[PDB]
């Protein structure tokens, strides 16, 4: 089915913006960690 | 200090259901793939 | 704290195990692909 | 499947670039962390 595989599709687009979340949010938390190491 | 760890701590275990999140997503997209190939 | 940077490092050695588990079902996408690419 | 197969190769693909840079920044955290434990020792014996 070319309609699954475009379900799929979609799906790979969000796991894409969610894993580019994800990756932003570690990036914050390493600016926190980095504070900390005199502070 | 300890403020900012307990930030991060919690921070953290909302990016580790996030990800579990998305690693169950893509067993799903191997289920749909593998039923086409079944086919 | 020493307590609190301890769950800290806990907590990002349990992310480096899930995020080994996308890896994992990512690969394992690209070899159920490889048997359509045959076929389809 | 197959104009579709390849849109989909090139997202799985795509989606591996996504992952490497979490990993990049976990590796960064943990490198951040032992500056953290070398400071938190100097600092007190």
């Amino acid at each position: 089915m070319e309609k699954k595989l475009e379900e799929v599709k979609q799906l790979l687009f969000r796991l894409e913006l969610d894993i580019k979340e994800t990756t932003d949010s570690l990036r914050n938390i390493n600016k926190s960690i980095d504070q900390l190491d005199k502070y």
